[PDB]
C-alpha cells in the first residue's frame, strides 16, 4: 500500500509534440527570477542603448521540459528534484521571443531493488516548430526514494565528473533575495513549498519555504555565463548540475569552477557556513 | 496636439489578465513575503487580493493619447474588488486639454453585464483644480515601505517598458536625471499599499479611490515614506516622501483617497 507505481515497461514511451511559446517578457521575468538585476541589462532588458536581450541558456528548463513524459512512467511529481539531476544542451541560442515544439521521453528507468531507491530519467528535446532544426534537450533526473522492487532492470549510475584536487580556478558569489521565490514562481512552478511558510512547514518540514532547486540551477548558469562565457549567454553549451541540500532565499550561492579541458569544466555551488554543498557533480561545455 | 479633440474617444478594447500579472504587479509595487495576500494565490487560508492600483493597467487611459507623469497626475476609482484573473471592456476619453496639459479618462466595465468596475483619470504635463487641503498637524500615521534596486525591472514588466526605468544611458544622455528613475505608477502603488494597510486594514478592496500629483522623481531603492492624515470619514489625504539625507523631498502630493471601513 506504500509503494509508488512505476512501469518498468514505459522506457521509451514519448509524448505527442507540445507547443512553448514565450515573449521577451517571459524571458526578462526569467532572468529576474534567477536574480540577474541592473548588473547585467543584457539579461533584464530588452531596449537598453547598444545592448541586444540575450536569454540565459538554463531558460531550456522552462520552454523545453522533460516533464511530460513523467506521466508515462506512474504519477509521481516529475519536478521533485532533490537527489536529483538536471541537465541541459543547446545548439543555438534561444531567443528572446519564440516557440518550441517539445517531446519527451521516458530515457531511463533503474530499479535499485526493494527499500533502495527507484531512478527515473526523463529527457526533453525542442525543435523550432518551421525548421525542425534542434535547438534545446534537457535531462531531469529523479530519486524515488526507497521506491524500488517494482520490477525493474538494475542499470548503471553514471559516472560523477573528476574534481581536480587543487583550488577551484573561480568562487562566483552570487546573493539571492529572501522574496526571490515569489518572483521565480511566476515563470510557472507555483508549488507553495516555495511561497507559503504554512505549507512548507506543515507538509514538507521546513522552518521556511525553500527555493526552487531550478532557481539555484538558474543562479549557477549565471555564474557559470559570467566566468566561462565572457557574459555571453550563446558561449555556454550544457550545463549539468546535481541537487544535494536544499537553499533557503536570502542565501548567497558560491559557485565554484575548475577549468579543466578545453571547452569544459566542472563546478559545484554551496553557500557558505563549515559550506553546504547544494549543488554537486557540475558539469559544463562552453565555447572560449 | 489640436484642441478640437476635447470629448473624442477610442473604440472599446478588451484588457484581460490572469492571476499571474496580478501577483507580478504586487511585486512591482514592492509586496514581498509579508503580503501573502498579493503576492501569492495559493497559500494557506489565504485568497489573493488584487490591489487597487491595478486599475492603471487593466483600464489604462491612454488609448486617447493617439486622438490627441511627473508633474501629471493619476486618479483611479473602483466599484467592486478587482479579480485576481479577468477582464475588462475599456473605453478611454480625452477630458480636458488646457491652453501642455492633457487629461485622459478610462472606464472599464466587466464585458458580460456592462456593469462599471474602474474609472482611471490620467493627467499628462508636457482651470488647475482644487488641491486637497491638509491639517495642520503630525500625522495620523507615518508607513515606510522599502524598494530594490532592481524594483524598475520588475514593474515595467506590467506593460511599461520606457527606458527612461531602465536605460541608463537613455536616463542620462536624453531624458536628464543622474540615473534610471522608477516609475511614477510605481510609487503611487507603493503609496497605495501604504493606503490599504493603514486605511483598509490590510483589505484591498476597501480603498476607493486614490489620486495624487508627480511631484519628484524616486530612484529605486529609496524607501518611500507615506504620511497619511484621516479627516472626514471615509476620507484622507496623504504625501509620500523620500527621507532626505537635509529636508524630505516630496515625490507625490496633494493625495486624496476614499475609503470604507
Ligand atoms: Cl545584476
Ligand atoms: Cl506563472
Ligand atoms: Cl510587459
Amino acid at each position: 500500500p506504500g509503494s509508488m507505481a512505476i512501469d518498468p515497461n514505459s522506457i521509451g514511451a514519448v509524448t505527442e509534440p507540445m507547443l512553448f511559446e514565450w515573449t521577451d517578457r517571459d524571458t526578462l521575468l526569467y532572468a529576474i527570477g534567477v536574480g540577474a538585476g541592473t548588473g547585467d541589462l543584457a539579461f533584464t532588458t530588452e531596449n537598453s542603448h547598444g545592448i541586444d536581450q540575450q536569454v540565459l541558456p538554463t531558460y531550456a528548463v522552462i520552454c523545453c521540459p522533460a516533464f511530460g513524459a513523467a506521466a508515462k512512467v506512474g504519477t509521481f511529481n516529475p519536478a521533485a528534484l532533490l537527489h536529483g539531476s538536471q541537465g541541459i544542451r543547446l545548439h543555438a541560442p534561444l531567443p528572446a521571443a519564440g516557440k518550441l515544439s517539445v517531446v519527451t521521453e521516458v530515457a531511463d528507468i533503474q530499479d535499485k531493488g526493494e527499500g533502495k531507491n527507484a531512478i527515473v530519467v526523463l529527457r526533453g528535446r525542442g525543435c523550432d516548430p518551421e525548421s525542425g532544426s534542434l535547438v534545446a534537450e534537457t535531462l531531469t533526473t529523479l530519486v524515488l526514494r526507497g521506491q524500488g522492487g517494482f520490477g525493474g532492470a538494475r542499470g548503471e549510475r553514471p559516472a560523477a565528473p573528476e574534481f581536480p584536487d587543487r583550488h577551484p580556478d573561480a568562487r562566483i558569489d552570487m546573493p539571492t533575495r529572501e522574496d526571490q521565490a515569489l518572483i521565480y514562481r511566476l515563470s510557472g512552478d507555483r508549488n507553495p513549498l516555495h511561497s507559503d511558510p504554512w505549507f512548507a512547514t506543515q507538509l514538507a518540514g521546513f522552518p521556511k519555504p525553500i527555493l526552487h532547486g531550478l532557481c539555484t540551477y538558474g543562479v549557477a548558469g549565471r555564474a557559470l555565463v559570467a566566468e566561462l562565457g565572457g557574459g555571453v549567454a550563446a558561449n555556454i553549451t550544457s550545463i549539468a548540475a546535481r541537487f544535494t541540500k536544499p537553499v533557503f532565499p536570502g542565501e548567497t550561492l558560491s559557485t565554484v569552477i575548475w577549468r579543466t579541458e578545453p571547452g569544459r569544466a566542472v563546478f559545484r555551488t554551496e553557500v557558505a557556513g563549515e559550506a553546504r554543498v547544494v549543488l554537486d557533480d557540475g558539469a559544463v561545455e562552453y565555447v572560449a
